[PDB]
Order: structure tokens, then sequence, then C-alpha cells
């Protein structure tokens, strides 16, 4: 003890960038106080049993840890302390060693096979390392141990096959780490296992057919893995489970109908994998069940009807899979299903009318499906509404009788649909809204002006409808909307000057319309406009000036319109003007030649004007083909097409 507390001293003498505040400071008077003031060191019968320093700053290595001299430890915990170099085989030596942690530290190469001989071991924390090469075989010796815990380290090789036969471990886990081969089927011999952490690794072959045997499993984690073949049926006999995940693997074959014997499961992540086959219908026995992600496969048929029984469903992802048939009422008759995400399928027919049954509804996607008829009532309704995303189908209905008032509504996509009627004012409820998109629909009327209203508006898009009227000067109300699309459309009159104000605005199309008269002479007021489209328009007269004064324009395509005049030598300010299109107009006169100066000019096109006279010195006029620089009055010095 005297010795003991030399010993410990002498190894203290060894650290490095340590403080006068360091609580090792009441490490003194070795011969009175070692076992009642030591920090850290307790006894029994006046010899050290227990060492715990854990976060006392401790800078160094095990090399002159005095192993020989503290025969009695039975409890170690070093961990988060600034540890380095390697853990000695002399660790193995301290028989009557119950608790060794050594975990938050910067430790590098392997674990000894020494630990094997720790016979009275019961808790082993090693996490959160370097440690690197193979685990230890000796280690499935230690039958006592409750808990091995060595993740986040650089492990690699396979788990060793003498793990089975710790007959009393309850928690394995090893995820962040690069283990590899297969998962030993002796696991399955590990009764008393409870959680079941092999996530995050590199483990191949298939999942063991005998983990059925563990009863007593409630987690099993073993995503973010390669494991190979098929869900063992057998999976479905860990009657405990409560968590099941195997999301992120390279699994094929069907989904084991023995599942819906799982009647404790909560949460199953089987998703990106390659699974294949139809969902089995005893899925819906699952009473359990919360967060049930499927999504990323290759699952066929019909989602089955008895889903209608997950009465405790909160989040069903099936995205990304072949699902087929009509959308079964039972999917979304969860009283507390809050996420509904069924894009990116073959699923067809009409919604059921249990969408939002219970008003508790609030992310719905269904992209890329073939859906089509009208939007159930309970859905126009759906008040809780908080993400709809309909892009890529044929829902058909008037679309201010298909929607009510969505106050909580954040993002909204009719995209790609039939949706017929005008936009109705009850939108402006939505302000929460950020982005509203509808391209490509049958809307037709007015944009009501309550939409300007919608300051909070990120994004609008009604390309692509039948919508008219012209635009008021009360548009400049839409003070962060950065991506504004009403190209394609019949919208008429000239382009209103408020669109000066729109800040933010980043992307703006409001090509394919009617638009007449003279391009805002104010239109100067955009310096965060990288994209503007006007073309095919009706406008007239001289390129405004306003344009040149917006700075980071990359696209400017104004053709198809009847501009005249001549091309601004005051273009110049546009250093960042990559793309440019003009063709289709009446413009006149020379290019400036100070085009020259535009550095990042590589399309453009000035075709079918009434320019003439030489080409600029820069790339695109000498790229161009012969489209691109046709139809002028006087093309170039030497009549040319091309070269020079
Ligand atoms: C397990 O890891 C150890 C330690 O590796 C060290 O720590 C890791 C977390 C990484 O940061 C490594 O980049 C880092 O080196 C490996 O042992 C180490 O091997 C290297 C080279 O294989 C040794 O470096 C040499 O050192 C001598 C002088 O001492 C030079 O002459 C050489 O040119 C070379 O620089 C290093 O000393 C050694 N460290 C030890 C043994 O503590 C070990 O190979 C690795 N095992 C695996 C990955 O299976
Ligand atoms: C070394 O000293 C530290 C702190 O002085 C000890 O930390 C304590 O460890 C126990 C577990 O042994 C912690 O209790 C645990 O609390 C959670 C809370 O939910 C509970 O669920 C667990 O079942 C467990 O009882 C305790 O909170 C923790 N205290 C602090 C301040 O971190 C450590 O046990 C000592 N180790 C040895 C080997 O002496
Ligand atoms: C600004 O918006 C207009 C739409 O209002 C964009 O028009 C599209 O431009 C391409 C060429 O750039 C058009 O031409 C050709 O169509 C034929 C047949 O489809 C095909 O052979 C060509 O490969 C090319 O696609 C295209 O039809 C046209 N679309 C429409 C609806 O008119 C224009 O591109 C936008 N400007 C910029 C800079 O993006
Ligand atoms: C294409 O433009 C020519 C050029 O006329 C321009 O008219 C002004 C707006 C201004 O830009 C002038 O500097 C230009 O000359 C049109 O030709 C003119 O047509 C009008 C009849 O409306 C006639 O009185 C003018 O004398 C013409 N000018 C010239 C130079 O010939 C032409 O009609 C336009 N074509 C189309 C299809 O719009
Ligand atoms: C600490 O370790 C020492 C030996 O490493 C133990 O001392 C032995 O105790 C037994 C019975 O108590 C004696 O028969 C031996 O002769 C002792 N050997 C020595 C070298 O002293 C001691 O009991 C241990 N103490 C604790 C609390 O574990
Ligand atoms: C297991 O599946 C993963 C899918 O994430 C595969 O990883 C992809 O492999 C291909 C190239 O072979 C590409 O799609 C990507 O480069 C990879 N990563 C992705 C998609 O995130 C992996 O190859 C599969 N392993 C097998 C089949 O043994
Ligand atoms: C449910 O929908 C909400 C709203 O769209 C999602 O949360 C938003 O996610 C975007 C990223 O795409 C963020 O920019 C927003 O800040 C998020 N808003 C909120 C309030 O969190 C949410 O991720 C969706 N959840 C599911 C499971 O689909
Ligand atoms: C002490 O801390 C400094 C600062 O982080 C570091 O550069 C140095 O390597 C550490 N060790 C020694 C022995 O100085
Ligand atoms: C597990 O323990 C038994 C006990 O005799 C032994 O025969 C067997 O080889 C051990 N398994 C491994 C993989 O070492």
């Amino acid at each position: 003890t005297v010795s003991e507390a030399n010993a410990l001293l002498k190894w203290k003498s060894t650290f490095t960038n340590q403080t006068s505040s360091s609580k090792l400071s009441s490490w003194v008077n070795p011969n009175t106080s070692f076992c009642r003031s030591w920090y850290g060191v307790s006894c029994v019968r006046n010899s050290i049993i227990r060492l715990n320093l854990t976060n006392t700053d401790i800078e160094g290595t095990f090399q002159d840890f005095p192993f020989s001299a503290l025969p009695n430890l039975s409890y170690v915990d070093l961990s988060m302390n600034r540890f380095s170099g390697t853990i000695p085989p002399q660790f193995g030596d301290f028989s009557k060693l119950i608790y060794f942690d050594l975990s938050i530290n910067q430790l590098v190469g392997e674990i000894p096979s020494e630990l094997g001989k720790l016979s009275n071991l019961e808790t082993l924390h090693l996490v959160e390392n370097k440690l690197n090469g193979s685990i230890p075989s000796e280690i499935g010796r230690l039958t006592k141990l409750h808990e091995i815990a060595l993740y986040d380290n650089l492990l690699t090789g396979p788990i060793p096959s003498s793990f089975g036969n710790l007959t009393n471990l309850a928690n394995l886990y090893l995820f962040i780490n690069s283990l590899s081969g297969p998962i030993p089927p002796e696991l399955g011999n590990l009764s008393s296992l409870a959680e079941l952490c092999l996530d995050r690794n590199k483990l191949t072959g298939q999942i063991p057919s005998s983990f059925g045997k563990l009863k007593n499993v409630t987690l099993l984690n073993m995503f973010e893995n390669n494991l190979t073949g098929e869900i063992p049926p057998e999976i479905g006999d860990m009657s405990a489970l409560d968590t099941l995940s195997l999301h992120t693997n390279n699994l094929t074959g069907s989904i084991p109908s023995s599942l819906g014997n799982l009647k404790n499961l909560a949460i199953l992540h089987l998703y990106l994998n390659k699974l294949t086959g139809s969902i089995p219908e005893e899925l819906g026995d699952m009473e359990t069940m919360i967060d049930l992600e499927i999504s990323e496969n290759k699952l066929t048929g019909p989602v089955p009807g008895s889903f209608g029984k997950l009465t405790k469903l909160e989040w069903l992802f099936l995205r990304d899979n072949h699902l087929s048939g009509p959308i079964p009422p039972g999917i979304a008759n969860s009283s507390v299903l809050t996420v509904l995400q069924l894009d990116t399928n073959n699923f067809t027919g009409v919604l059921p009318e249990t969408i939002c049954r219970s008003g508790k509804l609030e992310n719905l996607t269904l992209d890329d499906n073939l859906l089509s008829g009208p939007i159930p009532i309970s859905l126009t309704n759906c008040k809780s509404l908080i993400r709809a995303r309909f892009k890529g189908n044929s829902f058909s209905g008037d679309i201010s009788e298909s929607f009510g008032e969505y106050p909580n509504l954040n993002f909204i996509d009719l995209s790609n649909n039939k949706f017929r009627g005008q936009i109705s004012p009850k939108w402006e409820k939505s302000r929460k809204l950020v982005a509203f998109i509808a391209t490509d629909n049958n809307i037709t009327g007015p944009i009501p002006p309550e939409i300007w209203n919608m300051t909070q508006l990120n994004q609008l898009d009604l390309s692509s409808n039948n919508i008219s009227g012209e635009l008021p000067e009360t548009i400049s109300k839409l003070t962060r909307v950065s991506k504004l699309q009403l190209n394609g459309n019949q919208l008429s009159g000239r382009i209103p000057s408020g669109i000066r104000s729109l800040a933010n605005l980043e992307y703006l199309d409001l090509s394919s319309n009617r638009f007449s008269f003279q391009i805002p002479a104010t239109l100067d007021s955009l310096p965060r406009l990288y994209y503007m489209n006007l073309s095919r328009n009706d406008l007239d007269q001289n390129i405004p000036m306003g344009l040149t004064k917006l700075s980071q324009l990359q696209t400017l395509d104004l053709s198809h319109n009847n501009l005249d005049g001549e091309i601004p030598s005051q273009f110049t300010s546009l250093q960042n003007l990559e793309k440019l299109y003009l063709q289709h107009n009446n413009l006149s006169g020379p290019i400036p030649s100070s085009f020259s100066e535009m550095k990042s000019l590589t399309h453009v096109d000035v075709s079918h004007n009434n320019l003439e006279g030489p080409i600029p010195d820069n790339a695109a006029f000498k790229n161009a083909r012969p489209d691109a620089l046709e139809g002028n009055r006087d093309l170039c010095g030497s009549n040319t097409t091309q070269g020079l």
C-alpha cells in the first residue's frame, strides 16, 4: 500500500502537460493518506482495489503503469483522458478485475489477447479510441461478462465465434468499426443478450438463422453493413424485439411474413436494401409498430389492406419501390399517423377517403405515381398538413374546392397534374408557406392578389398553366421570393415595375406569355438575380439600360420579342454574364465590340435581327454555329459565317 502509493506516484511523475489545478494534487503523503484522501483511490483492508481517474485531464501512457504493484485492482476507470500508446498485455494480470474502462482516449494498436485472463471481468469498455486489428478470441473466455463495448474504433476482422460462449452477455456494442466477414452463428447462443449493436461496420454474409434463438434481444441494430442474403424468417422468433434496424445493407429476397409475430416491435428499419416480392399481409399484425420504414427497395405488388390494423402507426415510409394497385384505405387509417410517404412507386386509382381522418397527418408524399381522381374531402380539410407533394400524377378537380385552408402548410407541390379551376385566396391563410409549386396544370383565371400578400413565400411556381390577366404592381410585396416562375401562361399587359422590389429574387422566369410594351426601365434593383428569362413575349422597343445594372446575371434570355434599337455598350457591367440569348428580335446597329471585355460569354445567339457590322472579340462569336449568327443584315467585316 505505501508501496502501491509510491508506484502510482512514479506513474504520475510521467504525465505531461499537467497543471497545478489537476485533481491529482491530493496524491501527497503516501505513507499516511493513500487510502483516505487520494482522489480516485479507494481501498479494502488498506490496499487499493478501485482506481477511478475518469475525466481528470491526464496526458500520458500505460507503458510505466505499475501493473505488478497493484495486484488487487478490481475497478479501473481511466476513461475521458489523453492517454496515448497501446494497451499493454499486463492489463490481463489484474486477476480480480471486474470493471475495466479505458474508453475516451487516444489509444492505438491492438487489444492484447491477455484480456482473456480476466476471468472475473463483467464490464469491458474501450470505446472511442483508435484500436485496430482483430478482436481477440480469448475474450470469449470471460463468461461473467455482462456488457462489452468496443465501438468507435478501427477494429477489423471477424467477430470471434468464441463470443457465443458468453452466456451472461446482455449488451454487445461494436458499432463504429470496420469489422468484417460473416456474423458467427454462435451468437445465437447468447440467450441473455438484450442489445446487439453491430451497425456501421463492414459485415458481409447472411444474417445467421440462429438469431431466432435470441429470445431476450430487444434492440437489434445491424444497419449500414454489407450484409447479403435474405432476412431469415427466424428473425420473427426474436419475440422481445422492439427495434429491428437492417437498413443500408445488400439484403435480397422477400420480407419474411414471420415479422408479424414480433408483437413488441415498434421500430422496423429495412430501407436502402434490394428486397423484392410483396409485403406479407402478416406485417399488419405488428400491433406495436410506430415507425415502419421499408422504403428504397424493389418491393412489388399492393400494400396489404391489413395495414389498417397498425393502430399505433406514426411513420410509414414506402417511397422508391415498385408497389402497385390502389392505395388501400387502411394505410392512412391510424389516428396517430403523421408521415405517409408513398412517392416513386406504381400506385394507381384514387386516394382513399381515410387520408386525414384523424386530422393529424402532417407530411404526405405521392410524387411520381399513376394516381388519379379527386382529392378526398378529409384531405381538403386536413388542417394539420405541413408538407404535401403530388407531383407527377393525374389528380383532377376544382383547385379552389379541392383544397381548404392549411394554416400549418410549409411546402405544397401540385406539379404535373390535371387540376382545373382558379387559384383561391385561401392559400394566404398558409402564413408559414414557403414554397407553392403548381407547374403543368390546367389552372385558369387570374392570380388572386392575396398571393402577393404572402410575404413568407420563398418560391412560387405557377408555370405552364392557362393563367391570364395583368400582373399588378402589388407583386412587389413578395419580399422573400427567390424563385419566381410564371412562364408558360397567358398573362398580358406590361411587366409590373414592382418586380424591382423583389430584392431576394435569384431566378425569374416570365417567358412564353403575352406581356407587351417596353421592359420596365426601372428594373435594376435585383442584386441576387442570376437568371432572367423574358423570352417568347410581345415586348417591344429598346432594351432598357436598367438590366445592365444587375450585377450577378449568369443567364439572360430576351429572345422571341419585338425589341429594337442597338444592343447597349453598357452591358459591360455584366462581367458575370455567361449565356445571352437575343435571337428573333428587331435589334439594329453594330455589336458594341466592347463584348471583348465580357469574359464569360460562351453561348450567345443574335440571329434574326437587323444588326450589321463585325462580330466582337470573344469566344461565343467564334464558336457560334450558322443558326446562332444568321439572319442579320450585314454580318461581319468580311461577310463571314465562321472563322473571321
Ligand atoms: C495499428 O495501428 C498501429 C499504430 O498506427 C498509428 O496510429 C494509427 C491510429 C494511425 O494514426 C497510423 O497512421 C499510426 O502510424 C500500427 O503500428 C504503426 O505502424 C507504423 C507503420 O506500419 C509505424 O510507423 C513506422 O515508425 C518507424 C519508426 O518508429 C519508421 O521507421 C517507419 O518508417 C514508420 O514511420 C508505427 O511505429 C507503428 N506504431 C506502433 C507499432 O505503435 C499498426 O501497424 C496498425 N495495425 C493494423 C492497421 O493492422
Ligand atoms: C467513477 O466515477 C464516476 C463519477 O464519479 C462514476 O460515474 C457514475 O457511474 C454510475 C454508473 O456506475 C452512473 O449511474 C448511472 O446513471 C444512469 C442515469 O440514467 C442510470 O440509468 C444507470 O443505471 C446508472 O445507475 C452515475 O450517473 C455516474 N455519475 C457521474 C457523475 O457520472 C463511475 O461509476 C465510477 N466508476 C467506478 C468503476 O468507480
Ligand atoms: C426561356 O424559356 C423558354 C420557354 O419559354 C425556353 O425555351 C426552350 O428553348 C429550347 C432551346 O433553347 C427550345 O428549342 C428546341 O426545341 C426543339 C423541339 O422541342 C429541339 O429540337 C431542341 O433541342 C430545343 O429543345 C425549346 O423548345 C424551348 N421550349 C419552349 C417551351 O419554348 C428557353 O430555353 C429559356 N431560356 C433559357 C436560357 O433557359
Ligand atoms: C423593324 O424595325 C424597323 C426599323 O424601324 C425602327 O423604328 C423605331 C422604333 C426606331 O428604333 C428606329 O430607329 C428604327 O428605324 C422597322 O422599319 C420602320 O417601319 C416604320 C413603319 O412603322 C417606318 O416608318 C420606318 O421608316 C421604318 N424604318 C426603317 C429604318 O426602315 C420595321 O417595320 C420593323 N419590323 C417589324 C416586323 O417590326
Ligand atoms: C492485496 O494483495 C496481497 C497479495 O498480492 C494480498 O496479500 C495476501 O493475503 C493473503 C491472505 O489475506 C496472505 O495469505 C498472503 O500471504 C498475502 N500476500 C502478501 C504478499 O501480502 C492481500 O490480501 C490483498 N488485499 C486485498 C484487499 O485484496
Ligand atoms: C450494396 O449496395 C450499395 C448501395 O448503396 C452499393 O453501393 C453502390 O454501388 C454502386 C457501384 O457499384 C453505386 O451505386 C455507388 O457507387 C455505391 N454507393 C451508393 C449507391 O451509395 C454496393 O456496391 C452494394 N454491394 C454489393 C452489391 O455487394
Ligand atoms: C415533414 O415536413 C417538414 C416541412 O416540409 C420537414 O421539415 C422541413 O424540412 C426542410 C428541408 O427539406 C427544412 O428546410 C425545414 O426547415 C423543415 N421544417 C421544419 C419545421 O422542420 C420535415 O423534414 C418532414 N418530415 C418528414 C419525416 O418527412
Ligand atoms: C502539450 O500541449 C501542447 C499544446 O497543445 C502540445 O503542442 C504538446 O505536444 C503537448 N505535449 C507536450 C509534451 O508538450
Ligand atoms: C466455446 O466453449 C466450448 C467449451 O468446451 C469450447 O469447446 C468451444 O470450442 C468454444 N468455442 C469457441 C469458438 O472457442
